[PDB]
């Protein structure tokens, strides 16, 4: 195989773009130094390994000239490999062969769990010593490995006695026979062409299959052989003991490459080791759809992948579930985590179908409460309210409990089942806060530091905006870099953005865009919906910091990033000094802000743009916790007024710092700090704000002071 040059290769993959391959994090100029005249024993360069990536810039991994390649260019596969499969130290190593005590071997068929298994199969891999790999085959010695793999299987005796089919000669007829019964392997990847794969194509290459047709093999689709066992239905099994059987009679024949650290050789460095794929056709719809779905197959030891193109436009929610691991483990091992996870993901989605029978469509489905308690117990019961307050007689109360419009308990703890460093949940709408009044009431008290009254929240308490209480926190030069003030804002009639649908979505976006659209003065401006932005203006969004993005994991597991990005959007004003957010994790963020300390400014500004927009709105309130939030924190007022200060001496005393922010009811964030009023709820708007400017106006007094 005649291919570039290694340097102009690497040239290629570093210039493109698109490119974001391990082989281009692991190519560099030292080891195409080290490298670029080095040839295997079988006569292939590393250039041969990595020409597919020069062309293909979605291939994440090189591949090999021949079996030797691993050895004679190690430091780079070493890293490849280390990096891929994930390998603590790079410290590579794979034990011996073991695929268990056959005999004795039992798993329950997977289809137990719900009966959701459309059907199972076990691959594996072997590469024949002596022999290279697409770029250092001949004509002539892939003929004879062929013949020595053809004459290796026709020796399996009983069960797997059957038919070689080599593709040279092969009618077309039954091409497309073979190939509709999905035995027969085309030539059809671009990646497996530009790294050599289909060379003197289609001789020294054939399949074979047994009477039974459950066992087929690949002779140098790929790999010099790739064994497959499969069936209908759930039986892994029996799968998995055919395939274990053929390949140890097949050993017997033929010599297969292995050693201790990368386990048996492979064509591609993704199925090193034991080269074991297990896994099942599985009908999961209610489970893919969860918004961690692939982290939670991770967690189960799973790899997922989609079987688009393989059904009907109607049917989707079947996956392809596997093993998410090849090396440093044996096959034992190996097919143990496929079982072991993909039972756990059938399970639950037996467990999501019936927890949520009768909800609302295209609202979130949830897992069972007391499923998400248990996940729930990796949180401190010592800071995180959503645990803290998740009692026993809670959880028998409210299980099976739903709002109105569907919200359920389990939906507002989601986000901390699944991230235990999150302290607060997430609602689903207002009506939560009276449905599970039992939890959040408590959760609430704890939070914001109050209690119970008698009395209606205060109504929103303004103040006369022309004759406020503070002004400009900082005329002269600079110890403050910038002033800002939001509120969340709910709409009345809306299911919260954790749980509610794409067409709520739609429909909400419709109602806000509407008014901010309207809006006139010093707040008209722009909306920007996530879903139709001109580019220039999408990088102009990014490029002043005012993002929107699907990247926070807490926000993901309440399900605020779901049918993303539809119903989402940014407002601004030219001037980029009154912004709102549209439907991330509250129906909106209304933000004013400007450079400089003059907080009356930016306050006024602020009021204006609220009651601007709820001339068109409801906004929803309690007369128990002021305005509703999705965050149970972010209620009262929900107002957060903040400047960017600059006290370089004072954050050199930080604890005569940490106690201003204390007594002042502060919260400061890293000689430059954000500082923010902490108190949210019990407390009037103005109040808020005032507190904020007369602890900033002590921490500059205080400064000026050192
Ligand atoms: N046997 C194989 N086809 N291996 C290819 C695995 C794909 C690989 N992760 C890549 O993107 O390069």
């Amino acid at each position: 195989m005649q291919v570039e040059s290694l340097q102009n290769l690497q040239v290629k993959i570093r210039n493109d773009e698109r490119n974001h391959s391990l082989t281009k994090k692991y190519l560099t100029d030292d080891i195409v130094k080290k490298y670029q005249a080095t040839k295997t024993s079988l006569g292939g360069t590393l250039a041969q390994c990595v020409n597919t990536n020069a062309y293909n810039p979605g291939a994440l991994l090189p591949r090999s000239c021949d079996l030797n390649a691993y050895e004679t260019f190690r430091d780079f596969f070493d890293a490849v490999i280390a990096d891929y499969h994930k390998v603590p130290d790079g410290k590579i190593q794979h034990p011996k062969s073991n695929f268990g005590d056959l005999k004795s071997l039992s798993f329950t068929d997977l289809n137990t769990y719900g009966n959701l298994v459309v059907s199972t199969r076990v691959r594996l891999g072997r590469t024949v010593e002596g022999f290279g790999f697409g770029p250092t085959l001949t004509k002539e010695t892939r003929i004879e490995l062929e013949n020595k793999i053809s004459t290796a299987l026709h020796n399996l005796s009983g069960e797997y006695e059957g038919t070689y089919y080599p593709l040279t000669g092969m009618s077309e007829e039954d091409r497309i026979k073979l190939v509709n019964d999905h035995f027969l392997f085309r030539n059809d990847d671009n990646v497996l062409r530009d790294a050599g794969g289909y060379i003197d194509w289609p001789t020294g290459r054939g399949i074979f299959i047994n009477k039974q047709k459950n066992f087929l093999v690949w002779i140098n689709e790929e790999d010099h052989i790739r064994v497959i066992s499969m069936q209908k239905g759930g039986g892994l099994t029996a799968v998995y003991k055919r395939l274990a059987d053929a390949i140890q009679e097949l050993s017997k024949s033929l010599k297969f490459a292995f050693n201790d650290r990368l386990g048996f050789i492979t064509f591609c460095p993704s199925n090193l080791g034991t080269t074991l794929r297990a896994s099942v056709h599985a009908k999961i719809p209610m489970l893919a759809s969860l918004p961690n779905f692939k982290e939670i197959c991770e967690k189960h030891g799973i790899q997922p992948r989609g079987t688009h193109g393989e059904h009907t436009e109607s049917v989707g929610g079947i996956y392809d579930l596997s093993n998410k691991r090849r090396l440093g483990l044996t096959e034992l091992d190996a097919v143990t985590e496929m079982h072991s996870g993909v039972r756990a993901l059938l399970e639950l989605e037996v467990m999501l179908q019936e927890y949520n029978k009768g909800a609302p469509e295209g609202v979130m489905p949830v897992e069972p409460l007391t499923y998400l308690a248990k996940l729930l117990e990796g949180a401190s019961i010592e800071k995180c309210y959503t645990r803290k307050y998740l009692t026993p007689e809670i959880i028998k109360k409210y299980d099976g409990k739903r709002t109105t419009h569907g919200a359920t308990l389990a939906h507002m703890i989601r986000n901390g089942a699944y991230n235990n460093r999150s302290i607060c949940p997430r609602t689903g709408e207002a009506e939560c806060y009276s449905t599970f009044i039992d939890y959040l009431d408590p959760l609430i008290c704890d939070y914001h530091g109050v209690k119970d009254s008698a009395f209606k929240h205060p109504a929103p308490t303004f103040g006369d905006l022309s004759k406020l209480p503070f002004g400009d926190l900082d005329p002269t030069g600079k110890f403050i870099v910038s002033t800002r003030v939001r509120v969340g804002r709910s709409v009345e009639g809306f299911l919260f953005p954790t749980i509610m649908s794409k067409t709520d979505r739609i429909k909400l976006e419709q109602v806000i865009s509407g008014a901010l659209k309207g809006l006139t003065g010093e707040h008209a401006g722009t909306y920007y919906p996530l879903t139709d932005m001109k580019e220039e203006d999408r990088k102009q969004l990014v490029e002043d910091h005012f993002l929107f993005k699907n990247d926070d994991p807490v926000l993901r597991d309440a399900g605020g990033y779901r049918d993303w990005p539809v119903g989402r959007g940014i407002f601004h004003n030219n001037s980029k000094t009154f912004l709102v957010w549209v439907c991330e994790e509250d129906h909106m963020r209304i933000i004013s802000m400007q450079q400089g300390g003059n907080l009356a400014a930016v306050y006024k500004r602020l009021i204006e743009g609220i009651n601007a927009i709820g001339k068109s709105m409801k906004f929803a309130h309690s007369d128990k916790y002021g305005y509703i939030t999705c965050c149970p924190s972010n209620l009262g007022t929900s107002m957060r007024a903040s400047v960017l200060l600059k006290i370089p001496k004072l954050s050199s005393q930080p604890k005569k710092l940490d106690e201003i922010c204390a007594k002042y009811m502060l919260q400061a964030r890293g000689g430059t700090y954000d500082i923010s009023n902490k108190r949210r709820l019990g407390l009037t708007e103005l109040q808020a704000a005032h507190e904020m400017a007369e602890g900033v106006a002590k921490m500059i007094e205080i400064e000026k002071g050192l």
